[PDB]
């Protein structure tokens, strides 16, 4: 026919939905795990027989060694951080990973001054407005500014004529640092690594477009394309400004892999029980209090990296049905939901109102969103324990009218409950 | 079910493929027909009844009017130019099209100050290295930059508070001019107009997302896509840097309008009958000689604009292959077979050669794309006249031969012979 299609992880609030858990799972078969869009910033944990990881820009799957790790043409990569990356993980028990993965001669590299001037960025638009976007600062927000400029260098161009290459990188330093005068760039210094990257990347890298269309159109494959960052953090989605630069809805799979609509299959999205935001921005569900610290708690939800603890909200709806009129969810994945465990009352927000009156749609401007008033739906809480759990049967009532909750109100069939961290700790209901 | 499917329109070479000529043909009836990536520089000419139209940023339908013109997220548009547009076609005949459109209120802004820029990049790497990308200096490029790296303003922004607008208008502009000092910005001299503007476009905006979604999921209807520029000019996938800085390939129409994957249907990819390009770059089978300016001619292929002459080659199944992986073409849209009717053969490139050995795939590095040797492959030309013909019948053989040849080497069905420039002039194989 048309060939193989892929299958689809993505996040659907505001990141942290605990998409590696959904990946992992899913991948553990899988021929080919797939990165399509952002940077080594993505923070998705696996945890496997009391083994935790922390993978950022490598696939989740590169866990798998029978399936290939697959970086498509929208991502961008910081080659530093790419190999300090797999070498923490290297530790862990991780070897040949280098054997199963394979780089799209066509992704952006973003270079140390890049995450530079996002931190001078950041800290600028701190001291003159004060309010700045809450990057991770690891340069995606100008890297991808130089991928539109057309100024920006690719994986291909590194591998080229390193004589080519040198100059444009010295002119793309140059300008950057008119943007910041006071950025300083060791030139030499950095072009020096950037070569021994080359020849340690060079066995790994390959035409993107051709290898997937291999795949997708060669004997029948499992292709598995993993998400980064979420729905609502989307560059034209999401709540701009405070939102990445990379298209984390569905559109970013073809865009970063090359492959057309067709030939994409399943599309998933992983939904945490209550909402979770790092960063500025609008959260209209924020709970600043007892809860929110509850959640926050119970959740652990805190930066992996930095211990910077996440705002903690009740579950949005509003945001939850935006994000699947873009991304069109075939299912859902609900994780976290053993969080709620021990409240007796469980809140989530059904609609926004300015002004007595309901909205009609998730508005555009983020700043409209910090005003309006959030319409809630109080249910009961199982006050129980729900981590042991395996089959829909368990969870009790509360818990399955929760789930119903989600899966009516959003329209999409709930296909796994998260009611754990480790991989045991799903509930597929079909 | 999921909805209506959209009809998508792209274009499959570097761009003048005759994409206005397919969609005007396509949206006759057509309930919405939108844009959804790119700026005002499509260039889609529009040839109905002795009246010629060059539509650059409203979508070729704008001219039915049962039918309601959109403009998608992905656009970014320089209102100045939106208006000096639909009064130039005003003139043509053009009235009410400002009750039958609606802008997405997620779209970017093209400031004036942007397309200067542009300017300025363009001579600014012309005088340093001789080379420039061959830009249309519509601010497109600067825009995007602006977008990736979420300092630019949108028409959520614009229509909200004018206050919080002019303070961020007026940041932006001073931090292009560090980029280029030497640029001037009249400031409140430009935020005068665009207030202007607002209020002459709060009446078409609405919110995108909202809209697609409905018209997907209400009762069906009929909704058409223009895809701008094409295939070989995508930011990502094309001969880069040599290329506009939007996705002109099929993800393009999910991320540019917010629908999923499964909300596309009908993917037609335009191919014209011989290969054009404007601007730098690479370009395989170039033809600067009796050829190049015989088609050149034949096929009037000149700036509709400034009067500069585009490139021209023999077709180029490279290219065409290349697109389909990526566009998933479901049929094709083959132009300006007229144009051929002249010549005794007629040569087409089937593949690339470097260093006497054929080449597996498209090259991601540009440079080596300028190396390669093409291998062609002569046809018999028909020696006739076809601007008269209707049906499949009345093409004569070599004619036929050379539409199976496309078909048969791209996998893909011709649905659509373009034979003349009319309305009419175009031949339903199927
Ligand atoms: N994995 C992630 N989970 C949650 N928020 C994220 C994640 N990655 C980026 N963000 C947010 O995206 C915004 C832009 O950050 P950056 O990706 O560095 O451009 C900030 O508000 C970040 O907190
Ligand atoms: N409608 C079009 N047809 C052909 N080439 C185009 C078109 N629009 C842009 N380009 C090319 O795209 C490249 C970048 O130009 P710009 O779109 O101004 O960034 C140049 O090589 C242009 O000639």
């Amino acid at each position: 026919a048309t060939g193989s299609r892929v299958t689809v992880v993505l996040g659907a609030q505001w990141g942290d939905e605990g998409k590696g858990k959904v990946v992992d799972l899913l991948a553990t078969d899988a021929d080919i795990v797939s990165r399509c869009q952002g940077g080594n910033n993505a923070g998705h944990t696996v945890v496997v027989d009391g083994k935790e990881y922390d993978f950022h820009l490598l696939p989740s799957g590169i866990i798998n060694t029978k399936a290939v790790s697959f970086i498509g043409n929208g991502v961008v990569i910081h080659l530093p951080g790419l190999f300090e990356e797999a070498e923490k993980n290297e530790k862990k028990g991780l070897k040949d990973w280098e054997k199963r993965l394979i780089i799209s001669d066509r992704a952006h590299l973003v270079f140390d001054f890049h995450q530079a001037v996002d931190g001078l960025q950041e800290v600028q638009r701190q001291a003159q407005e004060g309010k700045n976007i809450g990057t991770t600062k690891k340069g995606i927000g100008p890297t991808y500014s130089s991928k539109a400029a057309r100024t920006g260098l690719r994986i291909c161009d590194l591998l080229s004529d390193f004589d080519e290459f040198s100059a444009r990188f010295k002119n793309l330093a140059h300008q950057h640092q008119s943007m910041f005068p006071t950025l300083e760039i060791d030139v030499e210094g950095q072009l020096k690594r950037l070569k021994g990257f080359a020849e340690r990347i060079r066995p790994m890298v390959r035409d993107g477009v051709y290898f997937m269309y291999e795949a997708l159109h060669g004997p029948p494959k499992k292709v598995l394309v993993e998400g980064a960052n979420a729905a609502l953090l989307d560059i034209d989605f999401g709540t701009y400004p405070f939102v990445t630069s990379s298209n984390c809805t569905v559109g970013g799979v073809c865009t970063g892999l090359g492959i057309p609509p067709q030939n994409i299959g399943d599309v998933y999205g992983v939904v945490k029980a209550y909402t979770t935001r790092v960063g500025i921005g609008a959260f209209p569900t924020e709970q600043i209090n007892e809860i929110g610290d509850l959640l926050q708690n119970r959740g652990h939800e805190w930066g992996v990296t930095t211990g910077r603890k996440r705002r903690c909200g009740w579950l949005d709806l509003m945001i939850l049905r935006y994000a699947h009129m873009v991304n069109g969810f075939t299912a859902l994945a609900l994780t976290k939901l053993d969080i709620l465990d021990v409240l007796s009352e469980i809140k989530v927000g059904i609609s926004y109102k300015l002004n007595g009156k309901r909205i009609p749609y998730f508005p555009a401007n983020q700043e409209i969103l910090q005003k309006v008033e959030v319409e809630y739906e109080t249910l009961p809480g199982w006050k129980a324990d729900t981590t042991g759990a395996r089959k829909w049967e368990d969870l009790p009532p509360q818990a399955q009218s929760y789930v119903r909750f989600v899966e009516n109100h959003m329209g999409v069939a709930v296909k796994w409950v998260g009611v754990g961290k480790s991989r045991e700790s799903m509930i597929q209901l079909f």
